[PDB]
């Protein structure tokens, strides 16, 4: 009621006169922005429930131990230490963006790290909600896996999005292999347990299926060859082709290689419902006929793209110019959230027609941090900010599509490297796989992680993958 | 009815190994699989290089670096090896059978598959011509209340994970608390119970993490942590020369570890424990020590499957700490069952060093029984003139934190090296690297140490 004692702790740092920049998230957008932001001019704070950066492109190779989970992650604090200014990291979850009081509500607070010598005691307690005040908000919370309303995918499948997904996939499949080996050959249960279904025909599903097939063919086969021969990996894609962002002939090369490695590819197929031990697939053939197949499965990996998070969809309702948003926050040429003077959005929580990739998020981040370099030289910056951008002739953000890669298992990849209308590489094969490796190694954001991936690959040359069920 | 597994395909005798640790694996490496059919029962699918375990909680090495799947040892074997991921619950010497429960998997590493018809979580009995018992010993709380519920043992991979999880959770809460808060000092307190090399290295590793890595980004937090080493004896590291013990304790205290000698834990509660000191004069003082993390790095005791076995063999009722065995590591009262490592008593210390020399010796004895047609058919070792097992102590090593170690290297009566220092620490690393049982594990440890020279240890709460 009106007599409520409601009191939310509000953190509002006003020692210095540097503007307070608040970043939400710890992934491609947030970390890249962090790497470039000038902490000599701004006070930076980061809210994220994940204390590390995740190098996503190598995640599909983590479940089978091609790389280790720890090798592809890097603690926020390690990026923060390399900054000259003051950085604070709230290990917490942003639950509400409050644009009219310039505040972000946080919950599930585990920790706060102030990487500066005269720490001020904030008076926060774990699992007590709070609000962090901001002069500028940079929203990069990303997006979450989409089930498209299909029943059972959450309960019975595994997403391929975060590190614990990698661990669950390994655990489920390892357990399945153990039960299966106890069953006699020809048992359909054994066949089911050794059966893997990967939904999603983009590079993530494809690499996931390729890495799994690699594990089975190169490592499992060495000690349980009979069991290795019976595993069946399915790749299920709703479109007529896989890897539809590549040249159609590279897609065809890819499907053939996949099929040659023994992966069964179902095109024009969508999953209608998922039950504990089987799922229902429907194929929409080119003529127009529709068939149904019931597919027994031991392990289901759901790799089919994302949707806006609740904190973002709630924000849609609170900003008039944003009510009609569906896939992400609508931003202007300068990456300002529309209907806001104060809030910027980069990465997959923003939608501007570009593809939802790290490549985009990383360029957005670099561009935005550079704009913060310029705003810091123009005293009028600290609701006229959209006009200030044009008045000072800031350039709109301009995405340079640099291409795409996909590893296919058994040491084959496809790749198209470009810039502008200039194509520098486009093909597939053995040497494209070496390129896949060198390039991905190059794109890792931290020396440490880069060393670890390198060491993992070296160990892969001499020894089998580590595939521990509980470690 | 009860399933019984008796592989009489071959006339090769069935050697059944229990365990997958220092005894069982060292034996597996030396046994001739062209003369024997080998099976292995163990709830743990991997060998654990125990001496690097204290260095795993803070990520000086990774957990995966110091372990090695049994299967990898078994693929190097020329013959047929079978591994049952299950727990031996009952040795049945009269019928030559081992009962197994909690079965997870069975891996026949041989070309002609036999469907054994086993189901998970379903009791079975494995039959043997020769049994090799090596289930080791389990942690001993010495009847002290609270240690099981409130502390962590330091014996197995899961223990390393638990310690890291407990301590990382503590640093997080503590840092949210205001400086001066006693709950903050409690959360930043670690008590390690055990003054042997294990407890010491555990403490030095935690201290290393605190001073080298945690201090880099939360220096005030790192100053406030207090690590406590509690030891019942009047010196730490009592198997060494007393001068090295003095060097050690003095170093440990110099790194800010508080060392409590002549002190025993009387009882443990959730947030605090009772330590009693018996002074040389004979008086007893007592201290309630608040703690955030308790690591219990002391004590062995025999496992129940070995305890039950006592009351089944005549010459073994009088056994308390292990299986009494003769000069040939044969369990007294059997011609069937041998025992090595911590589950066997023979006057020797319970160490990996002893376990590994026993195993190598025993497998060399099996090289001979396969040359004497009597053992195949037919107190037989005497008449055939098998030399008894002779233990050669090669020395001892202890890392002390902050790049210092102590070491004594010996063979027979001669001592080749005995000291402590900077170089001793480098020696520590080389020796331990040379004692790892597999190329893979050795490589992973080596990379971990290289990585350490350039970067802070990985200390993830949930990985
Ligand atoms: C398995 C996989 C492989 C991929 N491979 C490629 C590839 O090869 N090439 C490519 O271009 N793209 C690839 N992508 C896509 C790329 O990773 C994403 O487009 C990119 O992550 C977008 O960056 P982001 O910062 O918007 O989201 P993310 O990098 O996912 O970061 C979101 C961050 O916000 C945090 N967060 C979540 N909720 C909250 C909240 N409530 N409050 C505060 N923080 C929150 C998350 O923990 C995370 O730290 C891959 C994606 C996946 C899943
Ligand atoms: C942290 C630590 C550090 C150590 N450092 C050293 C050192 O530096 N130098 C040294 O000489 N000694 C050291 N030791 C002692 C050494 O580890 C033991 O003496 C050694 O384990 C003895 O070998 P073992 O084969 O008898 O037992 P273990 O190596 O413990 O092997 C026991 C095996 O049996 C399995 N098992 C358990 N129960 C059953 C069951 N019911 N059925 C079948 N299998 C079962 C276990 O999973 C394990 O695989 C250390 C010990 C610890 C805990
Ligand atoms: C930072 O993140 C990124 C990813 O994801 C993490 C990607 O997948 C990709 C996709 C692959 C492209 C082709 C990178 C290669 C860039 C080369 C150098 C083109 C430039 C030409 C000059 C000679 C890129 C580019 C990327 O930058
Ligand atoms: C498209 O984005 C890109 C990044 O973004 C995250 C990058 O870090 C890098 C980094 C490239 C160099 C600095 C790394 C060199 C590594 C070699 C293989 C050793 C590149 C090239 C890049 O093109
Ligand atoms: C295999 O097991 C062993 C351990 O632990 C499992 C040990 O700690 C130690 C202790 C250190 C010894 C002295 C190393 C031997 C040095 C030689 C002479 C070079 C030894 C010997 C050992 O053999
Ligand atoms: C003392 O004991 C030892 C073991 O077990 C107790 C071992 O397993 C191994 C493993 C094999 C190594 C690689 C060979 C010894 C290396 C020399 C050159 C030093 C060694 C060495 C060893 O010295
Ligand atoms: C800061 C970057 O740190 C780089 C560390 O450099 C290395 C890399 C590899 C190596 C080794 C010796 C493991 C290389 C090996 C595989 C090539 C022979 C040593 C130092
Ligand atoms: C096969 O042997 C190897 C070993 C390592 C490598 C890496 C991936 C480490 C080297 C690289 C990055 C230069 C291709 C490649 C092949
Ligand atoms: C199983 C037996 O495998 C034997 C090969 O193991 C090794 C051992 C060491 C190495 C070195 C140290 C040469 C690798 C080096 C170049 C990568 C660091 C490579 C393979
Ligand atoms: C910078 C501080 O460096 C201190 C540690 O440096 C190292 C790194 C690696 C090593 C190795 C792993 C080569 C040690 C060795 C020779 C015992 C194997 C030794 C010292
Ligand atoms: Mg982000
Ligand atoms: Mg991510
Ligand atoms: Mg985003
Ligand atoms: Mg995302
Ligand atoms: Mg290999
Ligand atoms: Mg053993
Ligand atoms: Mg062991
Ligand atoms: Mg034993
Ligand atoms: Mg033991
Ligand atoms: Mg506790
Ligand atoms: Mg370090």
């Amino acid at each position: 009621g009106p007599t409520s004692f409601k009191t939310m702790k509000v953190i509002d740092p006003q020692h210095s006169d540097k503007p307070n920049v608040l970043i939400l998230g710890s992934g491609w957008g947030a970390i890249s922005f962090l790497k470039h932001i000038d902490t000599k001019k701004y006070n930076v704070s980061i809210i994220s429930p994940r204390s590390y950066f995740l190098f996503t492109p190598l995640l599909p190779s983590a479940p089978v131990g091609t790389v280790d989970e720890k090798s592809i992650i890097e603690p926020i604090v390690n990026f923060a230490l390399k900054k000259k200014g003051n950085v604070t990291y709230y290990e917490a979850e942003a639950t509400s963006i409050n644009p009219d009081r310039n505040t972000v509500t946080i919950k599930s607070l585990s920790a706060v790290s102030q990487l500066y010598q005269p720490e001020n005691h904030l008076g926060l307690h774990q699992a007590e909600p709070a609000e962090i005040k901001y002069d500028y908000l940079i929203s990069a919370v990303g997006a979450e896996p989409n089930t498209f309303g299909i029943p059972g995918v959450t309960d019975y499948g595994h997403f391929l999005k975060e590190i614990p997904n990698s661990l669950e996939i390994r655990r489920t499949f390892a357990a399945n292999l153990e039960k299966a080996n106890l069953l006699p050959k020809g048992d359909p249960e054994r066949r089911r347990l050794l059966s893997i279904v990967v939904v999603g025909g983009g590079p993530t599903g494809v690499e996931a299926a390729g890495e799994l097939q690699d594990y089975v063919h190169q490592d499992l086969r060495k000690f349980l060859p009979a069991l290795a021969e019976e595993v069946q990996i399915h790749l299920v894609e709703a479109l007529p082709i896989v890897l539809n962002m590549f040249e159609k002939k590279l897609s065809s090369y890819a499907q053939s290689h996949l099929e040659n490695t023994s992966i069964k590819v179902h095109l024009r197929t969508a999953v209608a419902k998922v039950e504990e031990k089987q799922l229902l697939a429907k194929t929409k053939h080119e003529d127009g006929k529709i068939t149904e197949e019931t597919i027994p499965y031991g392990t289901l990996i759901w790799a089919t793209g994302n949707k806006a998070r609740p904190v973002i969809t709630d924000l849609f309702k609170k900003i008039p110019e944003q009510n009609s948003s569906k896939r992400g926050l609508a931003v202007n040429d300068f990456l300002q959230v529309k209907g806001s003077n104060n809030i910027f959005a980069i990465g997959d929580n923003a939608f501007a027609g570009l593809p939802p990739t790290a490549q985009v998020a990383h360029q957005e981040a670099e561009y935005l941090a550079k704009n913060f370099d310029k705003m810091a030289q123009i005293p009028n910056f600290q609701d006229k900010i959209d006009l200030l951008f044009e008045e000072n002739n800031f350039k709109p953000f301009k995405y340079n599509d640099l291409g795409a890669l996909a590893y296919l298992g058994s040491e084959r990849a496809i790749a198209t490297i470009r810039s502008g209308k200039r194509t520098f590489y486009t093909g597939g094969g053995l040497m494209t796989f070496y390129l896949w490796r060198i390039l991905y190694l190059s794109m890792i954001l931290s020396a440490r992680s880069r060393l670890k991936v390198f060491f993992d690959w070296i160990k892969l040359a001499f020894f089998k993958r580590d595939f521990f069920k509980g470690l």
